[PDB]
């Protein structure tokens, strides 16, 4: 006998379909007297489970069952604990019908009951969250006048956020743009400058608000760019952690800021916006992207945003997934595991597999090598997915936390790509001529000519060049000094050998493109005809452009002429053209560039 005649409480967590608690509560005083199980809720409320409740004296202090102190506060404002949840706690999740708690063994007091927003598992339809709430912390005297079984009913609102990601200037949470997946050209050096704009309810109760994003490798992440606000405030150094890496960053609120962004009368709005450059691994025609994930909760999320990987050798990639709970320890398969596996350049899904429970492991074959890709995984309730960082070729792993939050927000990206154009040199007979170069100007007769910066461009990039040159010359001497007979197939390998390893260096040297006078300045692009005649140029923005022969194939003349060409959105890969890049790949994709030979003739 130490308890009161009051020897049951029953929680109801409400929430308020519309907006209005006080309506509940002005149906909830007119129907009433006292305590009991209300028979019928109003329309506007509607009653939910996975909630958590924890008792307290009056003092905001957590008891156990017997009343007992457990020297842990809850703080009455911001319902913040001073603690770990005490694990003998009277506390309880609601179910369908409530929490139900046993309080014979309570003494005659006051007590309050708080909800825990950090505790609980509720997720709304299309990932709300509970936001505000009317009539907690509960505030119960035992015992409870004339009921021996009483019940109770908290009151919640809940509400969605919202984002898009999009280039500088054109992001939109409320209408993403439509024709996003539809590539931008862009040439190399370009600086692409992205904006990601959130959308946070009112009375928001975040434990966790990360941003994480993931580029394809053509895209270099702009380190020291990042800037973030919240209704256009700058956030402070300590608002947030932000980690850099090669390929993007993960950006995290902490206490100081969450602070910011929770329990708040409007919509908050946060900005993050950034930059990335456009690098000398962009594959023309292959578009590049960004992949941002917003990942959050009322509990502490672990989820992040996919790490973009290629295949390996053989066009194998690999998915393989662990579990765990919201501490990080192992636990069984949690349920089927479904993920689309999306061409990561692109945007768009390849194909779809799915785990069983007991098959933790999937492999794709008959991927393209050169080719990133990602498997986003399908929301599973309850589980909230961390890509983790990639160390191979052809794997990509998965860590599957129950963190019980909703599902993360994952906004489509914009792509950008660059152009190209292909070229072939002959005689008039056809033959592959090699050795003759070539320089791109911007109109036919005066005009400038396509460089590469020079604050762009490093020592070791600059005299690669060179040095790839200089042996490309003596390759090309040597074939030149040989008969038409003696120039087989293994001799033209040498000269090609040579011609691609210049190629490559002049590909890695062209970080940035400006336009200059001068055809004998040290950074202005070169094109060479390998053996097989063939020469290209790659990371060019669309428009008209003319080569400009400056030393022609031994024993020809030299073009008194520019030779006019465009470069398209398909002049790199479409056929058509009138010449095969390469001979017998029944493709043809290159133009023709014609170089003349003057002969002397007889009479009689
Ligand atoms: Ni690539
Ligand atoms: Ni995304
Ligand atoms: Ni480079």
């Amino acid at each position: 006998g130490a308890g009161t005649t009051t020897t049951s409480v029953t929680v109801h967590k409400l929430l308020a379909t519309d907006g209005d608690m006080d309506k509940i509560a002005n149906e909830l005083e007119t129907g009433n007297y006292a305590g009991n199980k209300v028979g019928v809720l109003p329309a506007n409320a509607k009653e939910i489970a996975g909630v958590m409740f924890v008792w307290t004296n009056t003092n905001n202090e957590i008891i156990d069952e017997n009343g007992q102190t457990l020297g842990v506060n809850i703080d009455p404002q911001t319902f913040k604990l001073s603690g770990a949840m005490p694990a003998t706690a009277m506390k309880k999740l609601t179910e369908a019908e409530g929490a139900k708690f046993n309080t014979a063994n309570l003494p005659a007091a006051k007590y309050k009951i708080y909800e825990i927003h950090s505790l609980s598992t509720y997720v709304g339809e299309d990932g709300a969250t509970l936001t505000g709430s009317k009539a907690v912390p509960i505030e119960i005297e035992l015992p409870l006048n004339d009921v021996v079984d009483a019940h109770v009913y908290p009151k919640n609102t809940e509400a969605k956020p919202k984002i898009d990601k999009d280039f500088k200037g054109k992001a939109n949470p409320d209408t993403p743009r439509v024709d996003k997946d539809t590539p931008v050209n862009h040439q190399v050096g370009d600086v692409v400058e992205y904006e990601i704009v959130t959308k946070i309810p009112a009375l928001a109760n975040y434990a966790t608000a990360n941003w994480s994003d993931r580029m394809t490798e053509g895209l270099a992440f702009n380190k020291g760019t990042v800037k973030v606000t919240v209704d256009d405030v700058a956030l402070e150094a300590g608002d947030y952690a932000l980690t850099e890496v090669a390929t993007g960053f993960d950006l995290k609120l902490t206490d100081a800021g969450l602070a910011k962004v929770n329990d708040q009368n409007a919509e908050k709005t946060v900005k993050i916006t950034y930059s990335a450059t456009l690098n000398d691994k962009a594959i023309v025609e292959v578009p590049e992207s960004n992949d941002v994930t917003f990942n959050y909760g009322n509990n502490p999320d672990h989820g992040n945003t996919p790490k973009p990987n290629k295949p390996n050798e053989n066009g194998d990639l690999t998915l393989t997934k662990t579990w765990v709970d919201a501490t990080g320890a192992p636990i069984p398969a949690g349920a089927e595991a479904t993920f689309d596996l999306v061409n990561a350049q692109t945007g768009k899904v390849v194909q779809t597999v799915t785990l069983t429970t007991d098959k933790n492991t999937v492999t794709v074959n008959g991927l393209d090598k050169n080719t990133e890709y990602k498997f986003v995984e399908r929301s599973i309730k309850g589980y909230s997915a961390d890509y983790q960082e990639i160390t191979t070729a052809g794997e990509i792993a998965v860590k599957n936390w129950k963190d019980e939050n909703p599902k993360p927000l994952d906004p489509t990206e914009p792509k950008v790509v660059t152009y190209g154009k292909k070229f072939v040199k002959v005689n008039d007979k056809d033959n592959r001529l090699a050795g003759a170069e070539f320089v791109i100007a911007n109109a036919d007769n005066a005009g400038q000519y396509l460089a590469r910066k020079a604050d762009k461009v490093s020592q070791e990039e600059k005299q690669l060049v060179v040095t790839t040159k200089d042996a490309l010359d003596r390759a090309v001497a040597a074939y030149n000094a040989l008969t038409a007979q003696q120039q087989t197939q293994q001799e033209k390998e040498k000269v090609d050998k040579a011609q691609a390893a210049y190629n490559a260096a002049v590909i890695a040297a062209n970080n940035a493109f400006e336009w200059v006078a001068d055809k004998d300045n040290e950074n202005v692009v070169k094109l060479v005809s390998d053996a097989q005649g063939r020469f290209e140029i790659t990371g060019l923005l669309a428009g008209t452009y003319y080569l400009e022969e400056t030393k022609q194939p031994a024993g020809y003349a030299l073009l008194t002429s520019r030779q006019k060409f465009e470069v398209t959105a398909t002049s790199y890969s479409a056929t058509g053209q009138g010449i095969e890049y390469t001979a017998g790949s029944g493709k043809d994709d290159a133009t023709k560039v014609v170089n003349k030979k003057i002969t002397i003739p007889q009479t009689g």
